[PDB]
């Protein structure tokens, strides 16, 4: 029977607040049928499974369990999420390295165990550890997906809306680039509603330019902010993961700001970035090119450029 | 790629009252992606698509048009709601023997597609026309599913969640039988939050056993109450087949009353009649069999028995 | 203090619109009471009972066929009645709405009014006056409908879910709605810049795009008697936003104090919607071209509510 | 009058428990505002702007750092605030209790007080004393995790969702806490006719299932530290109920007055649940064995309340 296929599976790679919190989030919304976690701390995911579980009463069905590698053999998508931070006193290329050892003993194990589906890789530094995906599972571009901007956007969509008292929903506006310090904001489309941000700020002078400029830098910082306010951060990122799930298993063709492969796009070449671009069951359709300005596109550049130099050096 | 299969299709056959709702149904709450409408009339399955795909920028996103049975190739589910009804002066086997002509000009080019998924049967007689559909389809029992008393069942909970003032999900009460003027009450195990109606009534004596035979009897002939009051009935119903449907589609293992293939259980056999089942994605898992009073056991063999009769007679 | 929180609509209207809006919101569990209100008392009566079959698969609803005195307490009031151009049922569908809201003002109601009857900018305005609630507590569906074809049929065409298209039709529900090209677009790419990349697509596929779009009523009621599902949906859309106080901005016909050079008439415009009914009215920045469609329709709808 | 449709949530106690509970409300889009009062002010902000960030992506909130005073309009008082057997906590949680109630009361707060602070059925009769609320607005949540865990575990076993699963765990939340085979039962039949139908289900099995049921919550700790996802959609489902007034049946701690023959504590069993609180207490008829079991909960319960 064909409906035999009616059964969606995710593997998620890395337990720690945001792995669980993505868990969570699938469960409270039911996506997907079956959750494997997957840690090298195995108490502590089959502790996550189990305490998950009292939750599907109230909610739809699930098979939630501490998983291994070759449990990804028929997974529809398989979530990572482990990164190992930057200590002080470690280069960029250096976290770098750390975290390709670690993540290719993932990619690896979870190949060979036939899993033929979707990679969505968090973990951060996300753009390049997305490249690093593909570069080591081979898959295809497109199906390799990195959550990238998603988040900053989300992030500067709700500053504007609480700014304007407007549903966040009704707020469009991206955060492009690598994600990270060299990302930026895409003014230029920014709108509520269809009007603006330039348009908006014409009919409403209260609102000056530097406090943009702040927002913005705001959103840039939010990381640290709620890193230096509560230790981590992961309820943002956790929902993001669901939603880019939702839209690949549901087969949305749903546009969201997404760590794509660059194949010209803006001028670049052979890195993975955040842009907004069309996701469906098979992973990327389109990449959106959004006509940048001057500005916008310059910082586009520097965001790529540095990128890419730090990929061309870890290999 | 694997998640190229996450990919949701119902082809829905009949485009009355009860299919063009069980349609917008499957809209508003987002189940499947993809909806085929086939019907003799191709203007009036036009004008529902058409008209259905106006409420997609309001919800999930979905491919709706009007069909042909040779769309079926590929769909999980095909919904049949095409029965002609019994004129003034038809026996019930010249109803029965109207309908299997026209249920094998369906079922035979849906085969003939290559259709390899489920069906599931909301036209009336239900149980009748469920075991017609298994033997011309030549599927196996447990893909071939029908409604049975699944709306009944639901009419008798919201009958009771009325009188004692409680939201129908908390309240557990069947109807069995064949669906229509046979089918029967399980007074046994009904139940409002584990407390039995016999319990309940001990506890709350106001409550007279005769209201609760016309609570029952109102129950049976609900349909004739509502199509004099205005022509036709078809929420209840379409609410229902959605229900079942999320049920496979979301391989949920969920309990429902549905018409499911005897093979001894009440001391029945070869034919379908409505039951306590489980269903997921591969259609009939379990027939749950309710250990039933003599009284209510009585009720079950008469309304089997009639049933026979006619499906002997009519093949 | 929760004994506030229960939510009650006055549905008035039992034809497939109120039929089918009433039953959306059974599906996704809008409010927690509906009465259904309608000359034919079998109808309604038959529909209540229909409609409480699903409560069971969905949240508990008292649904029940009602009188204008049960808009007393109501939240929410929903006009869809109407006689079976959306113009000329006008008279028609005014007598019918004075039987209405005289009863309903006179039970006490303290709601809000949501009108969905054609000719719907005309009836919005009508509803105010007769009802002598405020401007920003009236609200017409408008063209949040045309809008929602609009965006499906765009979005059918580039292969991209509707929610991630946002374009609007704008002015009077009817003959004389226009198109938002200046600020339509996809994912924030705008329609000009998407034609730019994508040159398959011709100018005249978009024009013919507009016009089906504002015929699409009438090859609806061409293919199969009545449109309802569209407005329904848009209806319940409206309700959420209302109930769940989202300040959600959808196309709505409501009070021009000045806006596009408008005056003293209702016509459809992005509008924030909370539980206070319209909070803001967003004034799009509209071309040359698109102005002088606004200011055409606002016109000819000002002729006519004389 | 729909001034009033907006639902507002203080939250008292942001640990691993508080701060998921708020994150299942927003992802399931309940209440429209949700203020969160702890001891550590940076942690709640830290929480509050983290929650944020997921609003594009569900339905909109109002969600920020908050203080007791901010109760004086809320609908509902949530407090998961505990120290780290779960009746070794009872001084140390009522001395944080004291501190919480007295100011909340006193910012005029007249909605409903939720309870999930351990040990749960004895905080929620200090919660009824130190407020002076009515009995039925004060509830806790008493055995519905177990409950769940209880239905989740049999669900497992004969592999059936477990929303088909019905069961209860009784008592008080704890060690003395029992489950109530006699009613047990998957999609109506029971678990005593189950058993025999498939008799590769052996009683000792049954057993070790209520066992670990009961121990769940230190196989959890022992494993990861804390639990927090269970307790945490129990008290969105239980919000849901009281804000969509729903009349909903489940197990809660919830004032004896005579029932079981038990009185003047708080203790679980199922009850019906609305906007207003606890409307009717179910009273499911024990087996003598069940009764014994309740009835020593109850003792040694209110032997530690003294």
């Amino acid at each position: 029977s064909i409906t035999d296929k009616d059964h969606q599976k995710v593997i998620l790679v890395g337990d720690g607040a945001v792995g669980s919190s993505y868990a969570y989030a699938m469960v409270l919304q039911g996506i997907a049928q079956e959750i494997g976690i997957v840690d090298i701390f195995k108490d502590k995911t089959k502790g996550d499974a189990i305490d998950l579980e009292d939750a599907l009463p109230f909610t739809s069905p699930k098979k939630i369990y501490s998983a291994e590698y070759s449990d990804a053999k028929d997974a529809d998508l398989v979530v990572i999420t482990a990164g190992a931070p930057q200590k002080p006193g470690e280069t960029r290329l250096d976290l770098v390295n750390k975290n390709l050892k670690i993540l290719k003993s993932i990619v690896d194990p979870i190949v060979d165990s036939g899993f033929n589906g979707i990679f969505l890789v968090a973990a951060n530094p996300v753009d390049i550890l997305t490249y690093a995906t593909w570069k080591l599972s081979g898959f295809p571009k497109n199906r390799v997906v990195g959550s990238g901007t998603s988040l900053d956007t989300a992030r500067f969509r709700q500053s504007i809306a609480k700014m304007v008292n407007v549903d966040a929903r009704s707020v469009h506006a991206y955060i492009m680039g690598e994600h990270g310090d060299t990302e930026f904001p895409v003014w230029s489309h920014a709108n509520i509603g269809g009007v603006t941000i330039a348009e908006w700020v014409k009919a409403h002078p209260e609102i000056k330019e530097d406090k943009l400029v702040k927002m913005f830098e705001d959103v840039r910082n939010k990381a640290y902010e709620i890193i230096k306010l509560k230790g981590a951060t992961f309820y943002g990122i956790a929902t993001a993961l669901a939603r880019i799930s939702k839209a690949i298993l549901n087969d949305e063709n749903a546009v969201l700001p997404l760590s794509v492969y660059m194949d010209g796009q803006y001028g670049l070449n052979d890195i993975y970035i955040g842009t907004p671009a069309v996701i469906n069951r098979n992973g990327i359709q389109n990449i959106l090119e959004i006509p940048l300005t001057d500005h916008e596109e310059e910082s586009m550049q520097k965001s790529a450029s540095q990128l890419k130099k730090v990929l061309t050096d870890a290999f």
